[PDB]
Order: C-alpha cells, then structure tokens, then sequence
C-alpha cells in the first residue's frame, strides 16, 4: 500500500523490478538457490502488484540463471523464520490469512489492465509452475521442464494454479499431471497448450521482446476492455456474453468519439 | 418476420441464399469489396435465420472469391448511410439496440436444430472471423488466414465471437490472439483447434459436401436433441447433465416407439 | 449395498473384478459378443463402485480380447428380458428411474478418492466410448477406434458421456463427432486429447502398469484432495477457487503435523 517496495527491500526478498515506460520486468533473483520461493517473496510480489504505476500495462516475469524456480524453499517447512517472517509450520484462522496473503502475489497477474508473460527456462516446479500458470502467456525455452510437485510432498496446489491448469489442459490431463507429479519437457508443454511458444534458449529474450512489441502496438484501452471480456466468456451463457460485449463496445465508441 | 428476404433484397445487402431440401447455402457476394460486411448485411443475416424453412437443418456459409471476409466495411465508421441504413458513428440506448440487432445475425447460428458450417478461404478478419467462430464447424482452405483485428482499431469484438474463441483455444491463447491482433495461417488454425479440417483450396467444396452428407445420414431429431445436450454440458454440473441426458433420451424413446 | 457382488454374480453380468491392495481391475468379459453392454452389466458396475473396499484408490477398466466394447447389446432394444432384467423397450417415471440406475454405473468413476483408467483396444462404440470417457484417464492401443454412435441409431448419448466429451475436445468438435457419428482412429484421438497416451498394442498392459506405479508413488490423501480441487476448478470463479485451495491446504498441513 502507498509506496512501492524499494529495490533494496525487493533484493532482500529475492526479486528485482525494473520499469521502462509501459513495461515492467520482475526477475527472480536467487540463482544460487535456483530461485526457490519464500513467503516474503510472495507477499512482496503482492506489494509490487498493488503499487505498480498506472502506465504499466505489460508485466514480464523471468528467473535469473538457467532455472525459473525450484518452487518453495524447503526451509519454509522448518520451525523458524524465513526471510524474517514466520513459517506456516510455526502456526487455523491465522494460517488461513497468511496463505491468503501469499495467494495475493499471484492473483493480480490476472488483472484486466495488464498482460502478464512468464519467460521460463529450465525447471518450474510446484510454486514456480503455479507462478507461470498465473500469467496470461508463457513463452518457454527449449530447456524448460514443468512439474506440479505438491501432491508428491503430501500437499495440494494452493497458489492459484488449479484453475489455469484445468483451463489449459482440461480436467482429465490436469488429474494425470498432478496425481503423477511428473515432469514434462518443453515439447510436451507445447503439445498440451501449456506454452504459447517454445524457442531456442538463446532466443528467449528476443521472443519476449517481439511479443511485447506486438502488444504495445494495440491501444491500451481496447486491450484492457478485450481482456476483461475474454475472462468472463467461459462462465457466461452466450446471451449474457453478447450483452457484455455490446456494453463494452458502447464505451469504446464513446471514448473514440470524444477523442476526435 | 413472416416472409423470407427475397433474392433481390439479399443481393442489395451482399448475400445470396440457396435452399436445396435440408441444406441452405449462404454466400457473401461482394468479391470486389473482399466481402466487407455492413449493418444491412448483418440484419439480413438475422432475417434469413428467423424465416428459414423448418426442413433446413444444415447451413453452409462461404464467400464468393478468394477472400471469406475482410471484416467491417470502413464506411461504417463514416457519418452517412451504408447500404441505406445509418452508421453507428451517426448515433446510447438506441446504439445499444442497433448493435443488438447486428448480433442477431450471428446468434442464430447456434440454434440446436441446425448445424452451421463456415467454409473459409483467404482472409477472415474481425467481423469475418467472428462469423466463422459463430458457426458450429469451420472447414478451412490451406489459403485461409484468421485475425481478430478489432483491438488494433480501438474496438472490442462485439459480434458474439469472444465465447467461441475462448471455448476453442482457451482464455490464455485467446488473450494472446486478441491483444496482439495478429494474423494466423491455416496450419496454425488447425493446431489451435480453430479449424475442424484444413484441405487444399481446390478441395474445399468437396470437403464441405462430404461433411454435409455425413450429417444428413444421421436422423434429424437425434441430431437436434444431441446438439442441444452438448451446448448445455460445459456449464452444468455432472449430476445435472446426467439428468438432462436422461430426459432427452425419454423423448427419443417415445418418438421411436410411436414411429413403429 | 452392503456386500460386494460375487465373482459368480459378476460373471453372469459379463464382468470380472480383481483387487490387489490399492488397485482394482474391472474387465469386460464377453469377448465372443465383443463386450456388448447390458442393463445388468451397468447396474453391477454401479454395485462394484458402491462396495469397493476403502483401500482401493485406482480402478483400471479394460476389455477381454481385441475389442473394448461394441456398445449396447442390440437385444436391449427387443421386448423380452436381457441378462434376467426387462428392457427399456418393455417399459415414464419408471423408465426414468431405470435409466438413472444405469447412469450410476458410470458416475462413480469420477469419485475424488479413486483415479479411474480406461485401457482401450479396438472399438469403443456408443456406451463403450461413454465408459472410456467417464474414466479420468484413457490409455489407447494403436488399434483403438472410438465412435459416438447413438445419434445414428436415433438416440442421444445418455450414459454421462456428453460432459467429458465436451471438456476434452470442446463443444464444436463434440458436435462434429456426435452429429456425424463417425469413427476415429487412435492417432486422431491423441490429436484431439481424447487419449492421454497411445502405445503399441503389445505395450498397453505395461503402459497401464507404469501409470499405476506413478500414481501409487503419490500419497493417497494428497491425491484425493487434489482431484477434488481440480473437479471444481472449471465452474468456480478464480477468487472462489483460491479459497477452496486454501481450505484444502489447511487440512493437509493439519494431517501432516498430527502425522509427525
């Protein structure tokens, strides 16, 4: 709330944030720990989302080094403090609130006024896979490997990953992936629609930059209104969706006419 | 209402309609304008749907010439009359009603008692893509190119395209396609499930005729009842869908027994 | 209710059931009749599901011989008794109840505490295809052929197949498959996501055993909780699904802590 987290605050939580005009880049920045995630990292992610400047309309998430994220830092299942905050294992209404605070680090990636992109190389495991899933678009390196590992550890996926997983691959494949907890390669991810594009590792940065340029070339207000429409389409009946579309078009035509 | 539009009325709106027994063929018929669509064309499409004879159970939509449709005629964004009716730009409750009248040209393609097929060659852009999306089945030529262009023009898709797009390719890919407004080729369309079949251009008419023959070989009442069931499946819980299926089967068994 | 059906009772209904520890194997066992299904078979399937021991968490369904199932036994459309019970043709509230009893043979395959696998070779037609569809996972032999034949016979699919079909292939493809009643091969099934894996016929048993081993290696309670979450994901809004996930995680953390 109020002020954005500082670069120093973010560095202590394992993140870097750079903003250039309409594009924000968030980098997981603990390569020696394979970008293992902590509670503090998730709650700072939430803080970044709540305080981004209004002009930002694209958010790119990637990892420093060859691994996107190994998932949750195993110290989070020990008694003490991790990154200065108490672990779940320490702590049920209070645990419920902490988990809800962590989920807020992922939920904002669906906001209609941003397009979020995960640029994934190497392993995205567990919480790492759920971070990539929470983004609108995934661009994978040919090195990428994805795994919903939580059930293998006796846990469920609780960082908002279940819904996008089922939307991408269907409930049946989702069951297979989660209940085997198996690791899939980038070719398989592409086949299952988990990646919107797979490119050679050397080309991942250029592929993300090409997609950013394509998005910036579409006007901001139409992009936002259209994303808002698409997120409602699945759950609406057709008659309702047609009304919602029509309502949105009136606002576009209004803005365009006042503009000229 | 009451009488079907005449061939002369349809020709002035850029359409041809031929009916042979149980099959109706609607052709966009302005090849020199790349079958660009107008308000009058949409409201005549709605009139065709409301007055088709009861025996028609299949509807095939294609374009005259090498382009299915370039989308909305740019004159629709000018002050005057297009095809004899006032433009949106001329005109908000009244604009809401006009848009709703245009949507009715697309909505009826989902009726349970028809199977609608879009046979697409060359470009289907914007309103043209939404027409193809509104059909049950798309058969593409290898020449086909699809593009949701509206956001690039500062507009949203409001001709009922959002829901089938999300059902076909998933919300994530839908965001990518709409917010980049990019053009996809037929091979990509096939990969994304946007086309049920892609064939050589010379073979498009034969492919449509083969599919028509397959549909006609299934009895009309079972086809209708089954389409009605499938359209309800996504939004129902499993227990409810099983009840709906069972209810439909009682009616089939009834009709079959009275038949014999 | 109460006691499980005996092996003798099951054999008279065309089924075999073997249980080994956490894995139950149900085999359609009328190869000379291409495992054609009857009312008695469906209601025994329901009885198996209602009485399986608590320790069973995986259920494998396959056919004896080269055909999974030719679908409904044509005698079910004749006047008399089939397998000792009266046919639908004999018999509307009473017919409604009989059909609902048959559906219960398929519905239990979605229970959260089991993973159900259909191992399909040769033809799975009509009721046979709906049995395979009702399972969480399908592994196909390269010999497999699938067909939703009901509409061709003047019927609808009423054994709970419509919803999984639409979830797998999308409503549009579902319409095409059901309203043409056409037969698809295993390569096509794989392309359409109807099969989670296709393997050489000689390798089908090993492929199923590999998947079973993968499932058994994930703890039972996390598997169950995760399947329960995934089945709710499609119909929930994102905020609701995040709450459901969080609720499930509290129970996991509880059980794990009491465990240690």
């Amino acid at each position: 709330q109020t002020k954005a987290p500082t670069a120093e605050e973010l560095a202590a939580a394992g993140l870097t944030l750079t903003i250039d005009g309409e594009v924000a880049r968030i980098t997981l920045s603990r390569p020696h720990r394979r970008n293992a995630m902590t509670g503090r990292m998730w709650t700072e992610l939430a803080r970044i989302g709540h305080t981004l400047p209004q002009a930002v309309r694209i958010v790119v998430i990637t990892g420093e080094g060859p691994t996107f994220s190994s998932g949750i830092d195993l110290d989070m299942f020990q008694a003490g403090k991790v990154d200065g905050e108490p672990t779940p294992f320490t702590l049920t209404a209070a645990l419920d609130q902490v988990i809800a605070s962590y989920q807020e680090g992922f939920l904002w990636l669906r906001r209609a006024d941003i397009v979020s992109i995960a640029a994934v190389r190497g392993h995205a495991i567990g919480a790492g896979f759920q971070l990539a899933l929470s983004c609108d678009i995934r661009i994978l390196s040919d090195t990428a490997q994805l795994c919903m590992k939580e059930p293998a550890l006796g846990l469920v996926p609780d960082l908002t990953g279940t819904q996008p997983l089922v939307e991408l691959v269907g409930v049946n494949r989702a069951i297979e992936l989660c209940l085997t907890a198996r690791t899939i390669d980038a070719a398989e991810a592409a086949q299952l629609r988990l990646a919107e594009r797979v490119v050679a590792d050397a080309e991942l940065d250029a592929a993300v930059d090409a997609l950013v340029a394509q998005l910036l070339a579409v006007p901001a207000a139409a992009a936002r209104a259209t994303k808002e429409l698409l997120l409602q389409a699945g759950r609406n009946d057709l008659a309702t969706q047609a009304r919602v579309e029509r309502t949105a078009q009136l606002a576009r035509l209004a803005e365009l006419a006042k503009a000229s």
